[PDB]
């Protein structure tokens, strides 16, 4: 049987919350996501739709959900909607969204690598519990 | 598709190794294992064989390997052999054995709860890479 | 192949119904559920939403369905709705709901352990066949 | 996810052991196996090898192990060896063999229905833990 | 890998259609279904709902679809609706319904064995392609 | 759930054995195998090793065991060894080998299509029960 | 674990696009599909519905989607709608439809082999991304 | 059902062999492997054992086999043994080893990126059919 890490991640999340706090762990998770973004990378794309397809394939390779990218031309900003985020335990704000900084760092690396190449990710916090909305503005 | 946490655990292990060190993370993993031992517990058993069967069933519930308990009557000690440890990344001493303190804390809780009830676990470090030997002496 | 226990449970349910009756088996199933509640426990939670999120994870660990907790503030009561109950045979009132006292005991243990800690479970009998409604009042 | 009944069967076995005893439950399990033998039946066979093949197919239909029949011509007896019995908990004599009377009743029904048709089952208790040997004598 | 018999059944159906005809094969399939009804039987039930619940479990044991029984009290008839029939090839009237006499014989045996015990099955031929309606009148 | 045809094939084999005999069904199975050989074909190969590699891929596409081809240069004959033949029921000579004429026709078509192109298959009857040996001589 | 060829196909598609162009690869894919159509063929059918059923069974054998055939009697043309095309990378016009000439050649071979036997396939380019419409006119 | 690309790869391999030759396709496959090595990369390692563990994890992520690295200190060379190569068709020298240049380029990229960083891969052609031996010398 393939090992299951859900209970281990729940206990680790509770222990990290009780130990360091709710602000250092965000930076730690962002760094973890940035490091994860180095192992798997998308090919260089020229249009938003191709980038969306490649990122969806990369996410389906590991099964962490689906992504939707939109380009707001009012200020040339990027809106990213992530669906079916994995749920571990009941920690985070709101409860169940504990792996959001990981997505922030991962998407920042993936988009800045190619779209454009000078942006910063800021999480925007009736959407479902597992839906994460982020903005990519210069 | 069920989410896969292997790459996330590898990156997290590397980051934790680079940040805190190789001694604080051992205590953190021991605390994580002790907390994990509270969520699932075996029923109170009277003999070593029944304890072995119950612990094997509990391990197979999550798929973290197999266990073998044997009692040394020379000093009434307990020897625990764990097989098929999950492997994440290449961190630990030796490489690949990163989740050993978790097993130490888990087995300590499981055995001390019931055999006897006053023991301490100390890791004993041509056995395979994924085989861990621990001792339970008063 | 993993063993299948459905036919065995159907035959056992029929035999137990034919032997002891329809009132002793309810107490037996309640005791079985109370004993099951000792093997797996949820972490201590402070709010109803966190309790729901944890109980859903424990239920999904074994695949026995889904739970929904709600609080009536009129008399500070708790309403629990369980969905996708396992079906074995055609025994019970109504037919197919044979494992309801098990849920009663399990939920009583899980909630009383932490919400509050002084409550009793009483089954409330156009809802589907596999949906069970229970009340937790002092 | 398909429901898992392993923990439920372990708790039920412990409760039944603590409630009635270790002799009434044997008769209950024999009756359960006899009732189980009525739901699934093998076709009428004329030779021992065909009976073995049909019983192996029937067992593989549910995944309860493998069977081997051999005829002792000294007293026209039948020896049955069952392998890979399902293991639930740590109850029974020896530990892990809790569903042996079920096999006794099931095999008695299956063979007596057709080989011959006048025999009784008596369990014969360095074989493995999950191997059960039974004898069919008139 | 578990063997696949779909192509073999398609070729066999074509050959049987080309050899004997479209009337002898119906009797052959009815006899095959009647023989199949002996290997697996439902427990004796007293009401229509319990019979439906037991037959649904029996069908799900092999995965041949779902059944729905309803009693017309005008002439004390029984109407059976079968859904999700297996499809092999493109033979039968209409195309794809090649295993209908098997269901006729199987349901006749299953119902007549217990509801009542004196009935005959006659196939009633905007329903989907895989839906079969049968009547059970004395 | 994918439908299971094992019990249906067992009942059909028994009925066909009881109805026509043990010689007409062999011709029927040979014709069925010859028709099956038309749906799936191997690419034209020049050497025996390439033919073996292709035939193994086609067999694994449906999971009907494995094949091994040898060329005896004493009289330019071909020896074919088939392993892991599917087992249905207990019919055939010997018991358990009911789909051997299907293999005869299938291999005849597959080899004669390309090796050479003028041969006839004749079954050669301490090898296991599911191993079939055939010869391909002009 | 069964090998995964998705990333290999993505890289191969990108390299082929960068090397030969966007017109030679179409002929290459058409030839590949025509060669694929030789390995697996449907049985000769007389009506459109039977052809549709057989082609759907053949497609489900490999899992490449679903097909729908409909005959325009105005000019005796055939319209083919293919659903759930496999997606590899982000190449093709539109992005994601890289295996369309393969379907063109495959369907041309399959239909022309039997409906009628003199037709040519021409791709017709608010339908979804993975839906392909083709026409079969003389 | 997840799409299967085995038949497509076999037909594509045959067509590429028939069109360009047996020398241009080697360069094409090497370029494909080099491009594949960019999508997934191992973390920078300092010792051979850690590199072996990381490469094995990366290979198991896609299921393309296992790797074994060993350093000859006579001339500081590196020997790489790959096991369980995927098999498509019967093309290549020897038959079945069609994807060897892909592994050559992939391993060259993976090792040269970090061990050392100045090496070239040259394939060394009673080992099994799917085992490939490569050398990494400056």
């Amino acid at each position: 049987k393939k090992p299951d890490f859900t209970l281990f991640l729940q206990t680790l999340s509770w222990e990290i919350d009780d130990q360091v706090g709710i602000e250092v762990r965000n930076e730690l998770l962002r760094e973890v996501g940035r490091g994860m973004g180095t192992r798997i990378m998308p090919p260089p794309c020229q249009t938003v739709d191709k980038l969306q397809i490649e990122l969806n394939a990369l996410l389906a390779l590991i099964g962490w959900g689906t992504v939707t990218l939109e380009l707001l031309s009012e200020d040339q900003s990027l809106r990213i909607v992530h669906e079916n985020l994995p749920q571990v335990g009941s920690a985070g704000e709101p409860s169940g969204t504990w792996l959001a900084p990981v997505l922030e760092g991962l998407y920042g690396r993936w988009v800045t690598s190619q779209a454009f190449g000078d942006y910063v990710v800021t999480r925007d916090v009736a959407v479902p519990r597992q839906t994460i909305i982020m903005y990519m503005r210069v």
